């Protein structure tokens, strides 16, 4: 539902995530990371299941943030894979991949893999 | 390099993935796979990293695709997150996740990992 | 240390994980997994940093389960990758996948991929 | 098939593996890798599941490997999952994560995921 990710989130890192769901699948907003190579806000762009299933299982969803702004550069993107899950207490549970740009040699290890956890606090 | 990632893709299992870079870091096209609970063209929407680094570092990039268009809807969601390298055999490398919305019961097995990588041939 | 990873531990699914840590590195014990395809107790086989470092970092460690026994044959294997970190509440957090036998056609699909907490109870 | 998993398996980085699989599930042997922080061999066990299935399907293993021997001490650990394929040309597909043992304030990033294909050759 759009309106359901529409808003202010943040994970247990503390960074916080600004999201508009648009009618057409579309995910746009801005990401603040609490940690990391990163200052100031980033820009996030990403598409969600305008349509889900009734039932009872979540919004499938990604988005992605470069990791570059008028600030910084950290020559590195990440993208987060997961679901919405709403009532009382909404959730996005996300399993993420941040690749670095590397040199052929270093690329075995551009990768890094984790999962966060969002707490919706605004629309 | 990094401009040079707009154009026609296409990975070992035959996908075709046809994007636009932006000047400012945006990615925008669409993606056809060859495999899965898919048909025809979805959209994807991604982020690259406009200003990589002397030194011969790939461009880090990311973008999502949400199995949903007007054909079919397979309730899920594929990010793609990797690296560009430009030269005469210019690849995108990838390493990919791939969740379906679930009932909690299932959430443990939501979500797939892969690896693709994309070349123009 | 050994000593702190040997026991009975469980994690959010409830599922049960028994182990020793021997001197040498290496990790012995079963696994009955609460999800899945799987009944009874699986063997499992793993190593860990025998010289973590002094310091407040966790002990990298991983283990594996291929998931046959006399009672069920899933032709699947998970391999955990993790830390564990002692204390009065002492912890296993890790990543895992699961990868299943497949046919060439559909190895792209062949994995999954999670994360589970241990919580410790005996030793 | 299954029991051919025994034997010195290389990947693309130039990493040898040395394994014999046992009867029951078991998988011993030991791991070089071409990278990272790490020289001379390393021990591994690992599990493989015995009884694959007509169907032609791969059987699916893991394994595990502490970067600690006598000569170094990484503090981390990679485990590998994926498949076995025989064959004229055989080979081990794999999916691994590599973890370091990290302070609290470095465990986000504790991770690194990757993936190797092993061949006899
Ligand atoms: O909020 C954050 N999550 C983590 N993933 C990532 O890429 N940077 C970290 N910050
Ligand atoms: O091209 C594709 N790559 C794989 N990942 C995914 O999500 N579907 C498959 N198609
Ligand atoms: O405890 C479990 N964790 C999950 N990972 C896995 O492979 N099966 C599930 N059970
Ligand atoms: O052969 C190797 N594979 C890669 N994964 C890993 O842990 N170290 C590297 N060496």
């Amino acid at each position: 539902a759009e309106a359901g990710i529409t808003g202010t989130w943040y994970n247990q890192l503390g960074s916080t995530f600004i999201v508009t769901a648009g009618a057409d699948g579309a995910l746009t907003g801005t990401y603040e990371s609490a940690v990391g190579n990163a200052e100031s806000r980033y820009v996030l762009t990403g598409r969600y299941d305008s349509a889900p299933a009734t039932d009872g299982s979540g919004t499938a969803l990604g988005w992605t943030v470069a990791w570059k702004n008028n600030y910084r550069n950290a020559h590195s993107a990440t993208t987060w894979s997961g679901q919405y899950v709403g009532g009382a207490e909404a959730r996005i549970n996300t399993q993420w991949l941040l690749t670095s740009g590397t040199t052929e040699a270093n690329a075995w290890k551009s990768t890094l893999v984790g999962h966060d956890t969002f707490t919706k606090v605004k629309p």
